[PDB]
């Protein structure tokens, strides 16, 4: 009965300056309880956005999140080099707080 | 409140099939037992192995275990198998933002 998180796409390539758009779907209504993490090799995954739309400390304004209920979107308005990473969503409405499969970003 | 910093050790290790694997995570503040351990393989969701410090998640092999409460936590793979080669992380969920250790990458010797 775990909540199924469906994250899209699995990987994508884009150019510096480009808008990057990633989606997650929860298998049932999780209100606004969705986190977005950023992961670089050898480093701790880092939470950038929480409560679907709120930014953490030092997170630049080019990052945003939207959505409520069952459908959520993570956007990077203008891709920068330091943004190359794998991103994961996570719902924290009901335990276990399950994650999406991740999206690996790469430069074109 | 300052974000909780998880200090995970070691960063990487090599061992033989069957070996006991030991990973530790120290929290910068008391997080009671709100600590999970995940396995990360390329292209996949973080897979929950242990939750609330010491509980085995449904369907996960019993060779995976955890202990600790407060600040000092230990994760064990009692006998390393080839399918267990992966990176492992701890994560606290006592308080948003939920924060991860830096990970431990395993390899076969």
């Amino acid at each position: 009965t775990d909540i199924q998180m469906t994250q899209s796409p699995s990987s994508l390539s884009a150019s510096v300056g480009d808008r990057v758009t990633i989606t997650c779907q929860a298998s049932q209504d999780i209100s606004n309880y969705l986190n977005w993490y950023q992961q670089k090799p050898g480093k701790a995954p880092k939470l950038l956005i929480y409560d679907a739309s709120n930014l953490e400390t030092g997170v630049p304004s080019r990052f945003s999140g939207s959505g409520s209920g069952t459908d959520f979107t993570f956007t990077i308005s203008s891709l920068q080099p330091e943004d190359i990473a794998t991103y994961h969503c996570q719902q924290y409405d009901n335990l276990p707080y399950t994650f999406g499969q991740g999206t690996k970003l790469e430069i074109k």
